[PDB]
C-alpha cells in the first residue's frame, strides 16, 4: 500500500491521474519524483520549471553544481538529485525533445531509467512542449517501465484523450 489517491489503473504497474505533478508531490512526498529535464538541467519551463519554482530555485542551484562537476546528461539519460521539499529524491530524466530535433527512438531509453526505482511519481515523458505524440509516450511507458509508476498528466483534455484511446 502507498499514499497515491484517485489514480486510474492502466496496467499491473502503471497508474494515471489528471493532476499537477507539483501539487501531487507536495501532498504525497513520494520517495521519487521524476523531472522532465534537458541535458543542461536548465529548469526553465514545463514540468522542470514548475518543480524548480516550487523548490524556490533550490533545484536549479543544486543542478548547476551537478553540471559544473559532471557535464551534461545524455538524451535518454538521467541523474538522481535531491527532491528538496517535494520528494526524497528527484530523478531528472531527459526524454527527447522533438521541437529541438532530438531522436524520438531515445524515448524507450529515457523510460528505462524508471526501472532503477521501485515507485515513482512521473510526468508523461516527451509530451507537451517536448513535441512527441503523447499517446505514443504512454504506450512506450507501459511497454518499458516494470516498476510502479504514477503518472500525473497536467492537461485535462489530454488526460481524457489518453484514457479514452489506451489499448
Ligand atoms: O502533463 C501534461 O499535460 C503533458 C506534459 C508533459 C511534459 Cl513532460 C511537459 C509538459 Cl509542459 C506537459
Amino acid at each position: 500500500v502507498n499514499s497515491f489517491s484517485g489514480y486510474l489503473k492502466l496496467t499491473d504497474n502503471v497508474y494515471i491521474k489528471n493532476a499537477d505533478i507539483v501539487e501531487e508531490a507536495k501532498k504525497v512526498k513520494p520517495t521519487v519524483v521524476v523531472n522532465a529535464a534537458n541535458v543542461y538541467l536548465k529548469h526553465g519551463g514545463g514540468v522542470a520549471g514548475a518543480l524548480n519554482k516550487a523548490t524556490n530555485n533550490a533545484m536549479q542551484v543544486e543542478s548547476d553544481d551537478y553540471i559544473a562537476t559532471n557535464g551534461p546528461l545524455k538524451v535518454g539519460g538521467s541523474c538522481v538529485l535531491s527532491g528538496h521539499n517535494l520528494a526524497k529524491h528527484c530523478l531528472h530524466v531527459v526524454g527527447p525533445n522533438v521541437n529541438k530535433g532530438e531522436d524520438i527512438q531515445l524515448l524507450k531509453s529515457a523510460y528505462e531509467n524508471f526501472n532503477q526505482h521501485e515507485v515513482l511519481l512521473a510526468p508523461l515523458l516527451s509530451a507537451g512542449i517536448f513535441g512527441a505524440d503523447p499517446i505514443h509516450s504512454l504506450r512506450v511507458c507501459v511497454d518499458t517501465v516494470r516498476t510502479n509508476v504514477y503518472l500525473a498528466v497536467f492537461d485535462k483534455n489530454l488526460y481524457d484523450k489518453l484514457v479514452s484511446s489506451f489499448l
